[PDB]
């Protein structure tokens, strides 16, 4: 299980958070000196328990699948919430067993689905150490128009954070002031799996990517990514996500 405390977060605790929760997912490889997440774990093995809690002390607790770092669902007191989808229910089936109730949310997980019942798409969304605050006291009474922003705010200073060194320092440049995320930061979470994708291909082809990744990069330009010798890839990328998995 891994825990952070925004009281008293400072950047360091919380880069040391994003080394801890990246340091609990299971993985047997490494494909260019970065971790491959496993194909597939099984039953109650299959999900990560985040303990967060904000600055007044309350706490909700985010289950996570191991094996490609996706937010399936939450408890908050006595109520277990998970979003409408397939994989989410299955995670049901192992974690917050002993809630009173089980809420589905109106809507999937992913980014389409949020920023629609959020009401803004995610690159007008401050995120920050005080929007986690803000998003773990949303997330403790249901509303779901406020949840779908709240955990807009949730998935990318963790689990987006865990996937890239670049977000993680974002984050960290925004512990006392939420600021909307780069276009480098949308770029980045939105080229998760084709960059996972490419450096595994790559492995056997000299390190050279059989199709490169534009990216916007931190000057706003548009970039091309072709092979592994590149920053996104030495430095920034953290976690891969597995090609059976794709
Ligand atoms: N629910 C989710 N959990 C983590 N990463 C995500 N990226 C998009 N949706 C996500």
């Amino acid at each position: 299980d891994v825990s952070f405390r925004l009281s008293g977060a400072d950047p360091r605790s919380y880069g040391m958070f994003i080394k801890d929760l990246r340091n609990a997912l299971p993985f047997r490889e490494k494909v260019y000196n970065i971790p491959l997440l496993l194909p597939s774990v099984s039953g109650a093995g299959r999900y990560l328990l985040m303990h967060l809690f904000n600055y007044d002390g309350k706490t909700i607790t985010v289950a996570v699948d191991v094996t490609n770092v996706y937010i399936m669902g939450y408890l908050a007191d006595t109520t277990s919430y998970f979003f409408n989808e397939p994989a989410a229910e299955l995670a049901s089936q192992y974690v917050f067993r002993d809630a009173r109730r089980k809420i589905t949310l109106p809507y999937s997980g992913n980014y389409e689905r949020l920023q629609i019942a959020a009401g803004k798409p995610r690159e007008k969304i401050p995120i920050g150490l005080p929007a986690l605050d803000s998003a773990i006291s949303t997330l403790l009474h249901y509303d779901s128009t406020a949840a779908a922003g709240a955990l807009l705010v949730l998935i990318q200073t963790t689990a987006e954070a865990a996937r890239f060194k670049y977000i993680e320092q974002q984050i960290q440049e925004r512990a006392y002031r939420d600021e909307v995320p780069s276009l480098a930061t949308i770029s980045l979470e939105n080229s998760w799996s084709g960059l996972s994708k490419q450096i595994q291909l790559a492995q056997g082809n000299n390190g050279i990517f059989r199709t490169p990744i534009v990216l916007v990069d931190n000057k706003g330009n548009r970039v091309q990514i072709t092979n592994v010798t590149s920053k996104v890839v030495t430095s920034n990328i953290q976690l891969l996500l597995n090609t059976r998995n794709i």
